[PDB]
């Protein structure tokens, strides 16, 4: 049942985690929505067997005209939709793969190094190192460069699907139906076939609404996507390190008492 | 089994908790009530294929017009009716989500401090940094913002749900039949077939009942949702902490006993 | 198999759980042994359809029926029957889950001062502000309305349930067969075509046997929920803390002495 | 595989929970060796639908059949076999499940004590409140009560169920077959259609010879339950008291060490 | 497949361990190979349905047929082989679950009481109340009488299997197809019906070989059962004590370094 | 899906766990290949059934020819071969299950109390019993002749199975075909009838390369067995302590200084 | 759904990992992406089954045509293709097996102490045996044959599946069909059976693209491989450790010490 998938759902910047989480999720959910569960009754095409064709000769062309989409180009598509989504979903969290893989590691030991220090400050400012540290990281722009290609990547990649999405959910309603023909090799010379069998993708009529529902949600996603490269704002290592810095603020116990300090003072 | 169901549900403050899982984990249930679970026995669509076709040309007329319902507003809503109340039940999970991700981190913090000084000034008072504190936030309107809007988003939501459900129950029964037709492309000219095929979508009438129980519920909702707003009752930041403060009771070791002393005294 | 039910099972006062448990786990139970597991067999409804009609035809019949259902009121009730048991295993778990989240958190916080305390008091006796806080409460009938009304919610919804049930069973024998028919819209006018066909709702005679069980043991949990109105031979709040206390009996340290020691003496 | 029913078994006085796990355990097995696994074949009915009949106008008299089992009293009982056994097995259970929630609280807070005091009575023995505790336990037939009845009741149900076992293996083999007819409502005048159709239950065979397992097994069981009785040889509360003493002897510290002091003494 | 059966297995004295978990364990997996997986094939009987039989007709002889098994002696051991070997396979797991609820706790407790003495002998070495009580088990035979039953029962009962077995798979090559008839009540007169069907139960073939299987690991399993009652090679308590002493050599941490220094020296 | 299998791989000196993990993973691995998963396609005979039989007449022959297979050699090899490959399986562990219940136990204790006092040579050289204990095994073939049969057993299996599998892919695709009859009993006499079916083991196809795969993998196994029988290069007991002495250097503290001094010095 | 496979992988050196983890976990997903999952739809073979030909015999050809892809070198590679990936999956994961078994054990303790000797030396820099161990390792290469013989196989069976893949590819779309012929022994004479049957194995289309896209990757994958060749620039033991070393940087508490303080100074 859909609570089976949703459940699945409802039950590394956080914005970044969430553009991840539905760059990766969505197209994951609406194939699990689309090819699967019982919205997408029994089969995924169907042709016109004459009334002589046997049940096995029927399911015998169903199942040929099944390949013959390869032998045009939107039944192409309509055949391998759930792939080319699932090809979007692997190829957007790649970059978040690579960030974990690439770039955490090397974050992760400099701010709990940083992290440990700035408590530090705030001990001995109770009772300079890592600001040297710090401010040779801002003449450094190596793990920006990681984090900008990760954004970008999944920026070009989230484009790339937008593109895909438009032409596919514009294209499909012109196609979902195609005229396939059993008729090859020995049987072409058949007299008891037809020449053509009309076919229908049944399942292209809900990918074409679930394309416009992956279109929206990414063409929602691009500028979230885009305002990340407004570091600045939001281009040397250290601005990364201090975005991160105030990700982690839940871990800077000294901050929790030296930001009511500041907010009062 | 239903139980399957159920006892996947019967086995942040509380309200809108109990909102949001009322909001988000009813139609989550009535779509596995609905779509799935032996009432909705095997298909979803079947037609009048004449006695003439085949038991494949039968399965492909009711497999053709699953895909037809798109090409008539009622059959395109009766199709996608599952991914519909999905897609309230996610529209409703966001605003948690989004509370979850956007405020709930930031509130953390601050209750964590203001309650472990709050104990400090019982502390202090068996043997105003804080009060200043929170006189402080009570010159904002930051926190209280991302708190209206989820609540506002919900209240859309649920209105929209309550809008679009009762538009469908009203509609549904009108309209769970169509007049399917095959004859398209080639075969259009099939003198062998007729002109058109009545389908019934068998599972309209699950989701009618189904419509109107989620638009009762969603309609007892609404003015729990409303009663949200009423929050000086329940427009300054600190109203909100004072809301969390009274809901995180629970953890004032001072407060178990002050309000023994206070109901005594 | 039925032993993957009933290990489910077999595998906040002690009687009110024991009340909720059967209220809900019953109906939940039934619905798993009516409409789910093998005595259920392969189909819900099935018809008459002519010799003339094709194996999908006749599952047309079949399908169409179990749509015009709804278009006769045991018939409604005979298809809906699952789902209503379970609106009123979900009505009857409403009660505990509102005594959950409304009125435990609340008594758990009393009853935990409340315990430490009169353990000080024994602990004092080997070497009165709680009583002071309990004649407190005695001038109280906040909580004891949570709990009156938690037991009277039960207590109506059961009786709405063993009338519905007597009702159904009653009512089951008469109507588990009717009279449908397909001929609506273009096809009304098919000559091949029976005016109407009998259908029966096979799952019906199950119902019947399980909707009486589900009475009988419904009719026995009524004086049950009646005798939880009982509450001082079991109307202030402290009759209630007072009835929670000698539950937690469990927990008092200084009861398990003195009792031993009053029994003795 | 039978294998994951037998592994789910292979892998509150001792003899009483082998009496509960034998009594319960039993037919919630036998159960799912009757109607579950593939010795069950494929279905419950069937029956000579006419060599005119289409499959599903055979599968509609089969199918009407299962309803019409109720419409004569050994077919009664053959369709509802499964939820007989498993009453019974509930009805077994809830002995076992009343002691747990009635009885064994009592018993646990009374042998926890009992058991400390008497490691003091040896520790002091080697540097009588519990005496005098247990000779006012010795005026008392309360828990006793409960006992005896939880022991009763299970005897009472084992012996219904042994006669009502007793009754259907006796009565199961003339009454597999029965002779069915759809011929009711308007199709009663249906020419086409036999007056009577011939039905068999063929999982009766197999609940056949499963009720005289589980008789035999009862049949052993009745005097181990009966044995329970012989309290005084195995009637007062301190009786019950010490043989769940001598239950309990696995925590006496002292009697591991005394017992031997005793023997070699 | 397969490998979940397998891995279901590849992933209280020893040899009794290990002779009950192949006694149980190998007739459930035999089951599990047998009836279960895809070399059962789809059906347990089939029968020469007359060319003029329906689909569901000849459906109804197989499962007709299925139940006229009981209705000679290898057709009833034939349907019920299974449960034969499950009797088999429960029979032979109760010796050890009587032994571990009715000899192991007796046994545990003197044990672990035994080894904790003979490690203080030990100690005080390096520095006879046990050896008078170990002289008290000398004079002994209450434990021992429970395990010679234990041990004589699933002797017993391996011999029952392997007479089972033999004689089954000695029978099965001439009686796995047998002479049905439906011709019973009303429809024994219908001309239409041959006299009697041919059917097969297929499963018969698997069964034979699998019989074999079990006899010949059973046939290898009785002298390991036999060896068992040679207790003082391996008739008082006392050597099932030393025997069991001698398995839990694991725990004496003094013989650890005592056999080490009676080795030496 | 395929994955399910491997990654239930993919994610006792170490080549003899190895070696065992291949010998048995690999079969069950492999029947799991192939009577399981969708390559195996939907049935494991099928035959000529004429025109002229029925849908359940053709699967009568089919699922008879199952049975009449046992009724040459290479057709009953041909259905048993999955559990043939499971018997290799099984009597390949075997082995390991007999080293890990008859042999581990001596070595643990033997090994723990040689690492043990082995590290108290390296504590008191930085400040001989375990020698001459070592010594006395020197004196030993108990604990190697466990070992030898356990190699020499899986060396005689995996022989076994390299000779069947060699015999079976050789025979393997003269044989996937077999002239099956029906004509038995009464229905022997049947004109309508062909005197002989003929089948094809479609399953064979698959078995056969797996049998080549398999055989392929145990003849690169058994030098790798062959190897391990080269005891004093890799015929006392203490060699075998040594070789897992070697094996549980991980665990010797002092050798992980004593190399390092060594290597360097 | 698909999301159960992209969950499954979404939710040694690393490089390395990773290579093996795509090397591996890419055809585990393909192979599940190709013939598992609704896009494979119900069969994997279909034939021309004449309309003369039964329900059954239809599906007997299919079945035997199955078999006889084996009796042309597509076909049978395009049978086969799933256990083909399979198998090179786990020829990619046994490099990374054997590295875990039969070079990592000696590499952790080598580092485990080099590491810990290491952060003495910091110590002591605060307040050269491993140096000569390390420069004992310079003169060695014996670990570094291991890991370049893992990725040297890895390599080689990279590029056989890269022209394994780009043969499949290439000849895929010329013979996804095939003219089979079940006329052999007896039937070869059938009159009534055309000569042969056409037949597409229509899961050939999607193992095409499939092949292709595991093509792309692999040939992504190979300068990756290839770069772990350049062992120096990233042809001693001490290169080997000291890139594991500066792996495990995450543990040198020293190095987030002295690698600021030397980026610092």
């Amino acid at each position: 049942a859909i609570a089976h998938l949703a459940t699945e759902y409802v039950f590394e910047l956080a914005v970044d985690k969430m553009v991840t989480c539905i760059a990766v999720g969505l197209p994951l959910l609406l194939i699990s929505l689309a090819f699967a569960q019982e919205i997408s009754i029994g089969t995924q095409i169907s042709c016109f067997s004459p009334s002589s064709f046997s049940w096995r000769q029927a399911a015998f062309v169903d199942s040929y005209c099944w390949a013959a989409v390869q032998q045009n180009l939107p039944l192409w598509l309509h055949k391998f939709f759930p792939y080319i989504l699932l090809l979007f979903a692997i190829l957007l969290y790649l970059p978040a793969l690579f960030w974990r893989f690439s770039a955490a590691p090397h974050l992760c030991s400099d701010l709990k190094f940083i992290m440990e220090e700035l408590d530090k400050v705030y001990n001995r400012a109770i009772k300079p190192i890592v600001e040297q540290y710090l401010k040779t990281k801002k003449n450094s722009s190596h793990l920006i460069m990681k984090y900008i290609s990760c954004r970008l990547v999944t920026f070009v990649v989230i484009l790339l699907a937008c593109i895909y999405l438009s032409y596919y959910f514009s294209l499909s309603s012109l196609s979902d139906e195609f005229l396939c023909s059993i008729k090859s090799g020995v049987l072409k010379n058949d007299s008891t076939i037809p020449d053509r069998f009309q076919c229908k993708l049944i399942a292209v009529g809900i990918f074409q609404l679930l394309s416009l529902i992956n279109l929206i949600v990414y063409a929602l996603l691009i500028p979230v996507v885009v305002y990340t490269f407004f570091i600045p704002f939001r281009y040397n290592d250290l601005s990364l390190y201090n975005l991160f810095l105030e990700e982690n603020i839940s871990e800077l116990k000294s901050y929790k008492c030296l930001k009511v300090l500041e907010n009062i003072k």
